[PDB]
């Protein structure tokens, strides 16, 4: 029934009770774990053209309102119940509803929350809820996408924030964001199949040229954005160089690094996810908020199918790279990281290293357990993906189930 | 497409699945409602006491259907040989309540079990395993000698080979043949006055029941423990294993020249010993296993875990690095040069050891000949990805299948 969750540093034990408010099922059953797998191999979102079943829809969102009034100490009020007839009524008569302003901005924080991937929910509670519903075409995204880049990155001061375009609507077109990120370095294919930049963005890189982009040939040029209105085709537009911060990478001891050129922005803004509460869905709801060092330093960097600049960097500390025992890529990936740290505290630029980070988690995890009984964590990605053990949450256990208000992965609109 | 687990490898955008998961026939502790694989000892394989005689019909299934994997293994499924062995095995239980396995059956069986373990990274050398059956082990003190003769076999004086040594198997209201310690080599853990532990904290438990039992402590750091064998129904019977027989490894760094003073160091042979073998429903309790080490099961988690050795702090501040704030990777560095260290130490010793770029390649290889052979492979990612360097290794970028299948290894209660 309730799992006994364990840390084996420390020794202690809790209980998890909030994974029984789950309503949603994951990949695992009895029989194999599939926890590792990055994406559903059915918990899709699929379609909309078609009503979501009223029966259905309608627990969802009574759910929600429930959740909502809860969180204000008004359950059961006079509002409480009116909100809920408000929510049958137009359900009943249009097969779908609305959210007030005041619920979106709850909404918002508790998906957030919600999150089992995500190791900065300690910073839940403080998000800037952007309602940008008022959204009728692409040029409106375009400016609305551009003041979240302003405020979210406040000169180097990061602030975590959300940009909420309209829900989706029965057969009726999504408003969509192709980038996966608004901020992303092209990736061009070259050669012999080889590529120059990001080879993470290849595909978004090419969908961009044929809408009439004019491509570079750096490794770290700036990708424009393709925002997509209802129905129409998608639309191409650059963001002003000023509105990009990005960070040039140099290290504190190793005079040489900085010549290898390398640089990454500022804002980490995911805008492919999908944004679930109450059974409303939101195809277009930009986050950001800042950057864990390791996600440059390790990932972006280090990958071998990235930047895979891991072997570059060893040569240039005259490693050993004849064998894999002289630990070269272990003490590569150590440096590249602490440049990342250096220099984004040199351009005074918000950023938190993987310790101070998981630190940070296990905090929440003990609020979240006096506040909720438990909190639904994914271990593979609460683990850092360099020094592992070193870090507090490594040695947490950890129950993973899906929460709502969520984020979501949604088909490429492509 | 498929109806099986679709199973992503993300550095190289290749797509396989797994069909072998079908073949499970025991349930782990994940629901479509929440995923419990993060637990290390989630109720679910754990081997609890059960004293009364099995279901025979519980037994009698789990039995044929490793017959059958054993005929299928030599290519003569359906033939008469295989009905003839599964006539025997039903009648024999039929008539005592249990069975007993061919010596090829053990040696089979016990292969499978480790070519089954999820959390081993190791299985590429699944194949090349050395079998000793001593089924006919009946004292505590005939343990030791057979203990004594895996070590030295096993050790091989650091050219290590595999070995497992498998015991009398359980039998109905008769004691367990066991081994109380966890490893066949485990340092000491010695309570203070203070309250911090000097030695292993891991072993504070094991090293009290020694003392419990007559042994006469000592208080050093790295004292090797004794051996409590237990034969069926007696008390434990202590043990010191001779010091010759116990190759250890003095700690040095390549060029910091001061990390030998230190005075660290590492045993060769990694042999867990208080697992249970399960084979056909049959239950070896005690099975004493080994291998070899990789590097980062000495340098990151047993010298540098918190609730371990934990000299991360130590050798950082040797290092002279700011040990007073978390953007130093003050933590991330040190633990390098300590697994650095090791292998190098080992090296230089000739001891065998597999660094973990090495082993996570070799295990790579692995999958990929398990999925021609059986369609798949049980693995434990958050176990089979190494404490440190994770995504600079191929397996982190490996999606994974978590499944149990038998023969298997299993935990079980602690005898005391
Ligand atoms: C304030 C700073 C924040 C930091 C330090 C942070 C850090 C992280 C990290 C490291 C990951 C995993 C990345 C990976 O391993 O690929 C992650 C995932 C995630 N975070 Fe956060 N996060 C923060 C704020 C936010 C905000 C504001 C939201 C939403 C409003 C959010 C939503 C998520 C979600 C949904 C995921 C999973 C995405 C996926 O499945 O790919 N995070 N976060
Ligand atoms: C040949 C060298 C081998 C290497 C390098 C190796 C390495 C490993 C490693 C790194 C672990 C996980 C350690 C941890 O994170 O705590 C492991 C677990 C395991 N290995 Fe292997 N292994 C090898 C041989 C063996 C052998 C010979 C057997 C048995 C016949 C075996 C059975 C297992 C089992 C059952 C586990 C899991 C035990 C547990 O859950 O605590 N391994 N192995
Ligand atoms: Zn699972």
């Amino acid at each position: 029934k309730f799992p006994r969750v364990k840390n084996w540093e420390l020794g202690s034990i809790t209980y998890d009770t909030l994974c029984a408010q789950s309503q949603q099922d994951g990949p695992c059953t009895p029989r194999r774990c599939l926890g590792s797998l990055v994406l559903p191999r059915k918990l899709q979102t699929r379609p909309s053209p078609g009503p979501p079943p009223a029966e259905q829809l309608l627990s969802q969102a009574r759910d929600f309102i429930n959740q909502y009034y809860s969180s204000i100490k008004r359950s059961g009020s006079q509002a409480h119940e009116e909100r809920l007839q408000e929510v049958e009524a137009e359900v009943a008569s249009t097969g779908t509803y609305h959210l007030r302003e005041s619920e979106l901005v709850f909404g918002a924080k508790q998906a957030w929350r919600n999150a089992p991937r995500c190791v900065g929910r300690i910073q839940w509670g403080k998000l800037q809820v952007f309602d940008a519903r008022d959204c009728s075409s692409a040029q409106e995204m375009f400016t609305y996408i551009c003041n979240h880049i302003k405020y979210a990155t406040n000169r180097g001061n990061l602030r975590s924030a959300i940009t909420v375009f309209p829900q989706r609507a029965p057969g009726r077109g999504d408003f969509r964001i192709w980038n996966s990120q608004l901020v992303r370095y092209a990736g061009y294919r070259q050669q012999d199949g080889s590529v120059r930049g990001d080879p993470a963005n290849v595909e978004i890189t090419e969908l961009c040229i044929q809408h009439g982009w004019t491509p570079g040939n750096g490794r770290f040029d700036v990708l424009p954005l393709l925002l997509q209105a209802p129905d129409e085709a998608p639309e191409l537009f650059v963001l002003p160089p000023e509105l990009v911060l990005e960070v040039p990478l140099e290290h504190p001891t190793l005079e040489w690094f900085a010549a290898l050129g390398l640089r990454w922005y500022a804002l980490p803004a995911v805008s492919n996810m999908l944004l679930e509460i109450g059974g409303l869905e939101f195809s277009a709801a930009p986050f950001s908020g800042w950057y864990m060092s390791t996600e440059i330093g390790t990932r972006n960097l280090c990958d071998p199918h990235r930047y895979n600049i891991l072997e570059d960097v060893a040569v240039c500390m005259d490693l050993d790279t004849r064998t894999t025992s002289s630990l070269w890529k272990d003490k590569a990936a150590v440096e590249i990281n602490l440049a990342v740290l250096h220099s984004f505290q040199l351009a005074k630029v918000t950023i938190v290293d993987h310790h101070a980070a998981t630190v940070s988690f296990m905090k929440h995890l003990d609020n979240e357990q006096k506040a909720r009984g438990g909190c639904p964590a994914d271990w593979a990605w609460i683990v850092p993906p360099i020094s592992g053990s070193l870090t507090p949450v490594f040695h947490q256990e950890m129950v993973n189930y899906i929460l709502s208000p969520a984020f979501r992965y949604q088909p490429d609109p492509w």
